[PDB]
């Protein structure tokens, strides 16, 4: 009952004297280690396997085990177990492997259960519980076998915050799968049947939403991996009802925006001098563009009208204009050129050609479409600036609108880079480049441990812009000097720490915060942030 | 506290209505399914992995989840499954995998816990212990890695006879490992230091042995996977006092000579007028000669020495005879020839000229030295009968005398042929030939059911004969008009329960039985030993 309780054993850590003492003398081979020595001895155990799906695998069967010892490897090996432990594998693993998490605690909700929602939280027997992870297994459709995002993503907020592993729920909106092998596969365990329509979906989600704040009161909802056609009118119809959040949409802009601030600094070509080139133009690119420009001002004090006229829009059409004669979607309308005539715009269509007229001191790649940042397009923006910012930020890696290494080689190492995928170093006459990663990890666990403390009556954009500057001014005078854009993210702990103490400052501010416990002095609150969170090491 | 009981979970195959009153609606994905299409679902899972250790791992991960539906998966799959749960698998799990054995509840001894054997066994916290496989990891050395080896054991009492999963333990005496890469290996859980000398070695398995029969007093104790130095030695030493056998000295004869007697029938060669080269002459070699011997002096009243006489035993040296002027080792003398002169002793060294001599109508192959049975010498044994018997019975698959497919080509479909591995069928003009695999699940399990349930004060060389006759008899005429040699693997618990019944009637009989519970008539106790089985379906 100590070895079989994955949240106590210790396995080898546990001394002779101590194996006396349980009476668990003889249940395991007679070596004593460290937790630092399990790590090392767990580490080898993964790169015993090729296949990133049996790597996580192996480490599925180490969290079934020692759930401490799960945490400190993966803490030791960050950057290398995250491609592994969430995006790419872990879709990869729910699409073809979904067994790899039937053993993990998670809550499955469907039509069927239509009413009983708030029965089925009662029953699943939690104590006060701080972040939920819903997915709908919809941004192919994975339908149940969604569950595994939510999964990978709750992990990641104990990883990356210490929310303490018992006080997360992974949760999977079974609405149907559009995913015609699922409808035929004999061993689909999900609802047999097309996705619902959007009065059902609604319904359900609905039901949700309300059974959660009554169920889990003090729990931050995150929103993962919902489709376009419902993640933007989600966050709409519940941002101001409900303590919840989108990653994908908010998240992303947060991080982007930090390490994009950060990109400016390092190219001395100051906010209102930079000239961006946006390409991609869908409701998530055009809201990281507002998040820059939301962080900018909020740091800077440019009117933010200003810094709006910094961004040129590029489209399937090409450069987004209100003289190209096009009936714009909304969410382009504001970033829409108002400076270029029908005349020019009907001669800026392909990147090449607007790059040459725009003159772009900086490529947001955010296009979904492969590699459009050419080796001609980025010797044109080296004739603009002495350090172009190139941020080929499309997932995955093959989408990438240019490779570091290559951004690097063109640049002659000027090239100020931030990517979406970890890529190696690059050395260019013995001088070592290295693109700064924009890893979502920076962000949601600060927010969910900073929501989860501060317990905030709903979860407003300025809690998010918070997030992002606490992100952008972590990086310190050492990193910049050395071209990172972020803390490392080996720091995790430290960056939530900070990142939730000044959301919970914010919240105080706003007077939105329902937590009269906590400081209210910075120094006093981050100190107070780092004891309660939760620790891989072995405590009792 | 219902889905986290390995023993007690269903996962699908709770209906909609048990999930309501247990609380766990919602923990599962929709999809009720029959224990069937558990196991249909699991097979697939377990094919679409390509290597056998990683389908081992799967499986391991089930038996975690669902002990039930693991045990049901391997019983429909059991002669494909069999290769990977136990030879050759396990072995290479030991040795590079050994963290697939972590969750698997066994007990670890070794010299600092001497004198403590006794509190460490009643610590462990079993009840009524029937079966008790124990290993050193030394027949490459493995180590504390042997564990597995004991682990994998356990599990085909628990598949083949019905053992009840909690009341069986596995065990590994760690005296220490020869292996040089574990004595280097940072990784190595177990005692660090060289194998130790056989003084200590003895008092520690004494303690072991005297500790088990008073915590344990009804269990079977099994020694598996001993090294040569020691293994006989050990029945020697505890055959009398204990009740213990060894599966690969003696489950290995009672099985060969179950199948070689089969063999002869259907050879119409009856066994006084067998000739019978045995290729290998150490003493597990001339222990499955004498149980052949043995067996068909109970099976049919011939004198034994008559018997003795149809054997010619090779060695590394030639045909073993008294005339052939070396100082034979004492196992090799009862079947030395006495009937072949020092002149042809001398012209008796190839195995090509000993087969043209002796003039065989069988070659049986424990030889251990690879493929020795040439086309040459079957297509000789072929002019000395119509049905030449042919045993390659050296393990792994590289070492056999002799392909199956080889043996059915070269004779035409002439040869009777049992094998140590599975084997694909061979057609040969329309007609299809399948070795018998003489695998030892046939008679362990039996043994370890009769002896649980008849509790004899030991194990004497009476019961294993028993069991050896009992699987000869259970080869219908159908089985022999079809040409096998041993009733069908797939049937095992029937086979099981009948041996485990011949085994209760032989203790009954030599009244060394001290359980008075039991029926005394073979059909009341055959009746009531399948009863006593544990099956792998959902009982409650
Ligand atoms: O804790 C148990 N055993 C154990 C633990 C360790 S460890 O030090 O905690 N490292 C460790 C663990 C698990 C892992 O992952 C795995 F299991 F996949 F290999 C990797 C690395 C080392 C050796 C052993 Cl034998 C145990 C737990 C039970 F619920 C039941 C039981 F019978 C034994
Ligand atoms: O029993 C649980 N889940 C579950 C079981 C099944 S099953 O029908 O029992 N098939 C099944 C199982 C396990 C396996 O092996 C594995 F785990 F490796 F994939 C293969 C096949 C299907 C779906 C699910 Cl979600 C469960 C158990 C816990 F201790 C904790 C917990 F949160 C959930």
């Amino acid at each position: 009952a100590i070895l079989t309780d994955r949240y106590i054993n210790r396995g080898t850590a546990f001394t002779m004297e101590e194996r006396q003492k349980l009476h668990i003398l003889g249940r395991l081979p007679p070596v004593v280690e460290t937790l630092e020595e399990q790590v090392a001895r767990v580490y080898g155990q993964v790169k015993k396997y090729e296949k990133p799906i049996n790597r996580y695998q192996h480490l599925v069967s180490v969290h079934s085990t020692n759930t401490t010892l799960y945490y400190a490897t993966i803490l030791a090996h960050l950057e290398e177990m995250l491609p592994i432990i969430y995006t790419p594998t872990v879709g990869e693993a729910c699409m073809e492997y979904s067994h790899l998490f039937f053993r993990e605690r998670g809550v499955y909700f469907n039509r069927l259960y239509k009413g009983q929602f708030r029965n089925i939280m009662r029953d699943a027997g939690y104590q006060k519980v701080e972040v939920v992870v819903i997915t709908d297994g919809s941004i192919g459709d994975l339908g149940s076998n969604g569950i595994g995002i939510s999964i990978g993503k709750c992990s990641l907020y104990v990883a990356g915050a210490g929310i303490d592993p018992r006080l997360i729920v992974p949760v999977i909106l079974d609405v149907g799968t559009n995913n015609e092998r699922y409808l035929q596969d004999k061993d689909y365990l999900g609802m047999r049947e097309k996705r619902l329509g959007d009065e059902e979906f609604y319904e359900l989600l609905d039901e949700f939403m309300e059974a959660a704040s009554a169920e889990w009161p003090n729990a931050v909802i995150q929103f993962e991996d919902f489709s376009n056609n419902h993640c933007f009118d989600i966050m709409e119809r519940y941002q101001k009802k409900y303590r919840c959040f989108n990653d994908d949409i908010q998240g992303t802009g947060a991080v982007i925006a930090a390490g994009f601030l950060n990109a400016i600094k390092l190219s001395g070509v100051s906010p209102l001098q930079q000239r961006i080139v946006v390409f991609g133009a869908g409701s998530a690119a055009v809201g990281v563009a507002n998040n820059i420009a939301a962080l900018a001002a909020r740091m800077y004090k440019f009117p933010v009208q200003d810094l709006v006229k910094t961004f040129y829009l590029v489209d399937t059409k090409g450069l987004v204009t209100t003289t190209r004669g096009d009936q714009l979607a909304a969410h382009k309308k504001l970033l829409a050129r108002t400076d270029v005539s029908a005349e020019d715009s009907a001669k800026l269509r392909t990147l090449e050609e607007i790059v040459r007229f725009v003159k772009p001191t900086t490529l947001l790649g955010l296009g979904g479409v492969g590699p459009a940042f050419t080796e001609e397009i980025v010797k044109m923006v080296m004739q603009n600036t002495e350090r172009p910012i190139i941020f080929p930020l499309s997932n995955p890696t093959s989408k990438a609108e240019v490779t570091p290494e290559n951004a690097y080689k063109w640049t002659n190492g000027a090239a100020i880079v931030a990517s979406g995928s970890p890529f190696p170093p690059t050395t260019i006459g013995g001088k070592t480049f290295k693109p700064s990663q924009g890893n979502n990890l920076y962000v949601f666990p600060g927010v969910g441990l900073g929501c989860a403390l501060a317990q905030p009556t709903h979860i407003p954009e300025e809690l998010l812009l918070t997030a992002s500057e606490s992100l952008n001014l972590l990086t310190t005078e050492g990193d910049l000097r050395e071209g990172r854009l972020y803390p490392p993210l080996e720091d995790i702990h430290n960056i939530s720490a900070n990142v939730a103490t000044d959301v919970i400052l914010e919240a105080q501010r706003m007077k939105i915060d329902n937590n009269k416990k906590l400081p209210r002095t910075r120094d006093e609150l981050l100190a107070f942030v780092k004891k309660a969170m939760w620790k891989p090491v072995y405590s009792g």
